[PDB]
């Protein structure tokens, strides 16, 4: 059989009465032959790519379909934590919430997808989540590649596992709130490895790591560069090569490929030092799709410069707030014994070299931030408004990854585990890498954020956010 196409999701824009329509609802798709029940936004599985123009606002009407509650978080944008959709912005089974959405920040790609308290990791899994295009007048000015479906194609990487009758297997139990859901199937676009036909020229690909537990690193199968020109708030000041692109879960970056007649390659992803993320077939490269090439001329540049980044600014004087991740040694270790008793030595490959006792003892609040876990109740913090503070996080005390997403921002890494970051990495993100060590951050929060409507700081590892580690903060 050949490839399937790569499925494109629609560009959304409002209507007359400035308003776009998003249905949650559940449905039906097929993997490999075999009907499963999904959740999908606009549609059964995945959602639409929402485009918005910076300094203009529009409202989204949020029909929620499903029989459970859901929320719907905007990751990335930078809004008051009134429209922000963490866990307290419930939408009834069957009702609808709308959120006027004013959008003041440069142009990026950014995601949306659910929030639900303890049941984020469920209901991702299940198919929830869609992108965000922002445009500003900067970026048209580049003549980036930009016709949508052709040259400039989202890229929304996801695993999953299915039970032999078909389903989604999704469990939140001890082995998973250890070591996180992941699977032994790659989707793309929700689609097992597709073709994507590119004209010949540069090939935009806003990629998207939306894994619930899973590192990805993408490559080239024959070894042709990527042009990183955008992280998760938007442009580099300028590309920058890289033979690999290691893709935290939550993550976005665009990257420019070249396509030349003839010669189809694939988009890869390589196996990582991840715990569980190395077992077959992930142990080796994997293909993510397949670009065919197409003899007809592509006209996007690849410009020399691409945008402004401003310095940091001197650090002293500014409030320096501690993090600290932790996991309950106990069931840390019980979910990486039964990962090792299932999979063996494989689980641990590329790394470097049963009574009830109560509810104390619960797995699903042995994640914490500070000593607590997540308590929608207490926002553990009050920020500073339109002042930069730095955030230091650290996950010294395990060894397991943590991505570390702060909602209401676009900041700068000033350390990533212990190290300046990357050149592809030094702009605006909304993500740090911390594992078995200290990040350190520079942000500052636009917008108010009330202790009814707080906003999130967490990993982005859904089964240890889903089971304490986040935490509340107001601003303002
Ligand atoms: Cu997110
Ligand atoms: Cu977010
Ligand atoms: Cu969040
Ligand atoms: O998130």
């Amino acid at each position: 059989a050949e490839r399937p196409t790569l499925p494109i999701p629609d560009l959304l824009t409002t209507d007359a009465r400035n308003r776009i329509q998003l249905t949650i609802g559940a449905g039906q798709s097929t993997f490999g032959g075999k009907t499963a029940t999904t959740w999908g936004y606009n549609g059964n599985l995945l959602g639409p790519a929402v485009k918005l123009q910076r300094g203009k606002a529009v409202t989204v009407d949020i029909y929620n379909q499903l029989t459970e509650e859901t929320t719907l978080h905007w990751h990335g944008l930078e809004v008051p934590g009134e429209v922000d959709g963490g866990p307290q912005g419930i939408i009834p089974p069957g009702g609808k919430r709308s959120v006027t959405l004013n959008v003041d920040q440069p142009a990026a790609t950014c995601w949306f997808h659910p929030h639900q308290h303890g049941k984020t990791g469920r209901q991702v899994a299940m198919g929830l989540a869609g992108l965000v295009v922002i445009e500003d007048d900067e970026i048209l000015k580049l003549m980036l590649p930009k016709q949508w479906g052709i040259d400039d194609v989202p890229v929304i990487v996801q695993d999953k596992k299915f039970s032999a009758d078909g389903q989604i297997d999704y469990q939140l139990d001890v082995m998973t709130a250890a070591v996180g859901w992941f699977g032994d199937t790659l989707l793309t676009n929700g689609a097992i490895y597709p073709q994507h036909a590119a004209p010949r020229g540069w090939l935009r690909l806003r990629l998207l790591n939306g894994c619930n537990a899973r590192s990805l690193n993408f490559a080239t199968s024959d070894n042709r560069p990527l042009y990183v020109i955008a992280s998760d708030g938007g442009l580099l000041p300028e590309p920058v090569k890289v033979s690999e692109l290691p893709v935290l879960m939550g993550e976005r970056f665009e990257v420019l490929v070249e396509v030349n007649d003839n010669k189809p390659f694939d988009l890869v992803t390589l196996p990582v030092s991840q715990m569980g993320m190395a077992i077959a077939p992930f142990d080796k490269p994997h293909p993510v799709m397949r670009i065919q090439p197409i003899a007809i001329s592509a006209s996007g540049a690849l410009p020399d410069t691409l945008s402004s980044l401003p310095a940091l600014p001197s650090l002293e004087g500014l409030t320096v707030r501690k993090l600290q991740l932790s996991m309950d040694p106990m069931l840390d270790m019980m979910g990486m014994q039964m990962l090792m008793e299932k999979y063996g030595d494989q689980a641990m490959a590329g790394m470097d070299h049963h009574m009830n006792h109560g509810g104390k003892f619960d797995f699903h609040h042995a994640n914490k931030i500070n000593g607590q876990a997540f308590d929608m109740n207490k926002p553990m913090f009050a920020a500073a408004k339109g002042q930069y503070e730095r955030w230091v996080i650290s996950g010294v005390g395990d060894m397991m990854l943590h991505p570390f997403h702060i909602h209401g921002t676009q900041f700068r890494i000033l350390s990533e585990n212990g190290k300046p970051p990357a050149a592809h990495r030094a702009g605006w993100k909304d993500t740090v890498k911390v594992e078995g060590n200290v990040s350190e951050v520079l942000v500052k929060f636009n917008h108010d954020a009330p202790k009814e409507h707080a906003y999130m700081a967490h990993s982005h590892l859904l089964e240890h956010q889903d089971t304490g580690m986040m935490l509340g903060f107001t601003v303002g």
